[PDB]
């Protein structure tokens, strides 16, 4: 019977620094979506644990090169972590080499604007060179526009991938900043959560715009074949059912969202 | 070697062709369950054979003998390879079967004939003049008979005593019944059915509020199957290509009759 050690990143609302963070220790630092998670997937399992935030800040995509993991997918790939607890997307690719549980929180890559800027879809997006456009410069986001078949998505990344200076972004605040500070010549592709938890907050000048360009899941991830996956999975799925989750989501996002 | 695929009559996801009498095997059916199927199979290399449960049930575990109904039974007990249905991930079920990652979302919906003055699951459990059930057996029932939740639990008590029964055998019957109680009948059911009949003829039906909860379908295999994994692969592979919501489109595609 040994500690936990979980994985996660540090992405607002999933995992935030707490105010006295610089005199906490532990996971006492932490607050946040995947820190009650945690809190309540630990217990309905029976096992104590440590919150760790990941080394490289990166959610998880495998050099192409060395063919190396990075990430919080590398962590739990090269036994450096026990569990992922973050808003980590399912993918095939990620499928096969770690386990994923059923769902815990439903998303879809969705666009953030600047109030005001002139564009509802993806689709216009794609028709113009006027408004910059970009994403993470990593994660599942990014992949989805280098793999997509479909010629709107195509189209965007031919031109994400050559955009001069770099479209991309380091973190999911990076983007928000961009959005802010361009006067509306910039678009953040992102993950539909960020964005409504972003369209929740002070200064109130960004929005979500259009359907979400797909639909998938984050789910509590381990390493392949890890015997915790099983216990792990029911119970996502009995704090589905009783309402915790649906309850963790108001609470983090718009119980005390800043925009009225 | 030939795969056997439980599945279930239920529209859009499986449904019998016109002058199926005359057809054989798996071109008898149509639905997004059938063009799910196909895809699964050709990217797991198998062939396989639909059949249409036998009971018409999704699946429960009978308190009594504690035998398993449905799709569900099917598996359990070694009558079908996989179940490719709007089968409901649950908690029990997952107990004692497998589940690929989810190939759509949904979620327990309100449906009223037009102009019914109902808004929220709140207003149905505040009144009682306007009935209101759900299938009779399935992942909705047993949602509101488990659930802990105030409304929701006020809802059963109320569903579980009336007179005379609110709950049906298919959706179908739910369907006819909000049609023709003039307003009398509300029909608690999954939101995918729900939309999918809100666009059909004759156009009378809606869906109102938003869902009661977040769930998905999974495509269902008999505990520690070998087929499970292949499977869940596809459906992921499916999803990234985009076929699947290429499938919604066609089968929830409106052609305009309301
Ligand atoms: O799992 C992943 O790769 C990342 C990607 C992503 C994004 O682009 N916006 O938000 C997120 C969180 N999930
Ligand atoms: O899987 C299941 O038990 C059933 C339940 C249900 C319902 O109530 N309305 O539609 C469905 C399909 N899923
Ligand atoms: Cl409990
Ligand atoms: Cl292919
Ligand atoms: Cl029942
Ligand atoms: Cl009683």
């Amino acid at each position: 019977n040994k500690t936990v050690v979980v994985t996660t990143i540090l992405e607002s609302p999933y995992v935030m620094m707490k105010k006295n963070h610089e005199m906490l220790e532990g996971n006492e630092r932490y607050e946040g979506y995947c820190v009650d998670l945690a809190a309540e997937i630990a217990k309905h399992c029976g096992f104590k644990y440590k919150l760790t935030i990941v080394g490289d800040g990166k959610y998880g995509a495998r050099d192409a090169d060395t063919k190396i993991w990075n990430g919080m997918v590398g962590e739990l790939v090269y036994g450096k972590a026990d569990i992922a607890i973050a808003p980590l997307t399912i993918t095939l690719v990620r499928e096969e080499v770690i386990d994923f549980s059923k769902p815990f929180m439903s998303l879809g890559i969705s666009i953030m604007i600047k109030k005001g800027t002139p564009i509802e879809s993806a689709e216009d997006l794609s028709k113009q060179t006027e408004i910059a456009y970009g994403t993470l410069d990593s994660g599942s986001t990014k992949e989805f526009f280098r793999r997509s078949k479909i010629a709107v998505f195509d189209k965007m990344w031919t031109y994400m991938r050559s955009a001069e200076p770099s479209v991309f972004v380091r973190t999911t605040a990076e983007g928000v900043a961009r959005v802010r500070k361009s006067k509306g010549k910039y678009a953040y592709l992102l993950e539909s959560t960020m964005n409504e938890y972003i369209e929740q907050r002070k200064p109130c000048d960004t929005m979500k715009v259009g359907g979400n360009l797909d639909s998938k899941g984050y789910g509590i991830a381990t390493p392949k074949g890890s015997s915790l996956g099983n216990a792990v999975n029911l119970a996502v799925l009995k704090l589905n059912e009783q309402g915790l989750l649906d309850k963790l989501k108001n609470k983090w996002w718009y119980d005390k969202g800043e925009c009225g």
